């Protein structure tokens, strides 16, 4: 004591201390902690169905916007979902999320907070739709610095204030079409900020569990985690793409996921796997759901900076993250409309 269980493998379990929890991450090894838990098909569209519409709001993406939210964002010294500082963060994004809600009008579209055991709340925010089927857009809100979790500096810069501030502007501007707002949509959408990520999946275990134990008919679930950083593929030679994952995801939406971005992306797609526990997608696909993860590269050409200090944002590149802005406002407005799931 304390005494953490981390789950590594499937029905393989490991108790450690916070150090040693750490000690794992430093060598890239995931999992869920479960600590608190210690005993814990849907065909899509064959292709696109709105183009001319989503084309049209891919114009109103504005990439000022990403860097508006991710400068201050990263300011915090750190994310950290068990301090103050990711308590604070948190309540800040929630009121960032707030006034584009504010700003659309739009009657029934709402955000809360969702609690957990520690200072850091994740965020949900909701546009009801016509349907209780659901669509989830998520992304992990918090940061850590391996070396020094609780007091040390980690903008997170691209991971994974990349994957939040590319959901959000996704969000707000599907708030400026007419039927979406107002709720006409046959399926509902949510936006998802997870706390505690780098924790061992801990605020999108919760979400998923109680999803699941209310019976939440969760369609589609999208993860982006680092969505920013380029200059390893540049450097390497290789093409900029969207790198997509294969495994502890659901094959029927990974396969749908392609077709948007070869509708509404400019670059190419790129496979790759990253292993068990890896990013908030292994919540939903572990409560049964069916998810997908997209991230900013090929294996091995990511962000070395991450965990650290020195993930900060002059190594994103923003050109990229719009390009993940607009599968984002793809893949939500398609499934969003798919009366068929
Ligand atoms: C959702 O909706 C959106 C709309 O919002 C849809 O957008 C449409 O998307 C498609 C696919 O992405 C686009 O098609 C592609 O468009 C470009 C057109 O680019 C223009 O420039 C060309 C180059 O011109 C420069 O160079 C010439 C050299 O001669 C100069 O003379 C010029 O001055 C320029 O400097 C130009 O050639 C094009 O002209 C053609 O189109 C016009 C407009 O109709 C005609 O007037 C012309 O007569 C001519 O037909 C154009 O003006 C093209 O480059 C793409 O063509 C390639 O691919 C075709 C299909 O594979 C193939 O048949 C062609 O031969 C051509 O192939 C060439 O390129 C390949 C690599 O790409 C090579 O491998 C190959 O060897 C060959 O060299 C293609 O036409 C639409 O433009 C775009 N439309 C709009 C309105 O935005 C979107 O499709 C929808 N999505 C869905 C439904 O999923
Ligand atoms: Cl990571
Ligand atoms: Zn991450
Ligand atoms: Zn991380």
């Amino acid at each position: 004591d304390d005494q953490y269980v981390l789950e590594l493998a499937p029905g393989q379990t490991k108790v450690v201390t916070e150090a040693e929890k750490w000690a794992l991450r430093a060598e890239g090894k995931r999992f869920f902690d479960i600590t608190e838990r210690a005993s814990s098909a849907v065909t899509y569209p064959d292709s696109v169905q709105h183009n001319e519409t989503v084309q049209n709001l891919i114009k109103s993406l504005d990439k000022k916007n990403f860097e508006t939210v991710l400068q201050p964002f990263s300011e915090f010294h750190n994310r950290y979902y068990k301090s103050d500082n990711g308590k604070k963060s948190s309540e800040w994004l929630q009121g960032k999320i707030q006034e584009i809600i504010s700003a659309s009008g739009a009657k029934g579209v709402t955000v809360e907070p969702f609690k957990h055991s520690f200072p850091q709340s994740s965020l949900i925010a909701k546009i009801p739709g016509k349907s209780d089927k659901t669509i989830v857009l998520g992304a992990h809100q918090d940061s850590i610095n391996l070396d020094s979790p609780s007091e040390g500096r980690a903008p997170g810069a691209d991971d994974d204030g990349s994957g939040v501030v590319t959901i959000l502007e996704a969000f707000r501007v599907l708030l400026t079409d007419e039927k979406v707002a107002a709720g006409e949509a046959p399926n509902t959408v949510e936006f998802h900020f997870y706390a505690g990520e780098e924790g061992g999946l801990l605020g999108s275990q919760d979400i998923f569990e109680q999803y699941s134990q209310k019976s939440r008919d969760v369609k589609a679930m999208l993860q982006q985690d680092m969505t920013g950083y380029t200059k390893g593929t540049t450097d390497a030679g290789k093409p900029e793409s969207i790198g997509i994952i294969t495994d502890n995801v659901d094959e029927n939406l990974t396969k749908f996921l392609k077709v948007i971005v070869d509708a509404y992306c400019t670059i190419p797609t790129v496979d790759s796997k990253c292993g068990y526990g890896c990013s908030d997608h292994a919540s939903a696909t572990k409560y049964g759901y069916p998810a997908a993860f997209a991230f900013e590269s090929a294996f091995g050409d990511d962000s070395p900076y991450i965990h650290s200090a020195d993930d900060t944002i002059e190594t994103v590149n923003f050109d990229h993250v719009l390009q993940h802005g607009r599968l984002t406002l793809g893949f939500a407005y398609e499934l969003a409309f798919a009366d068929s799931l």
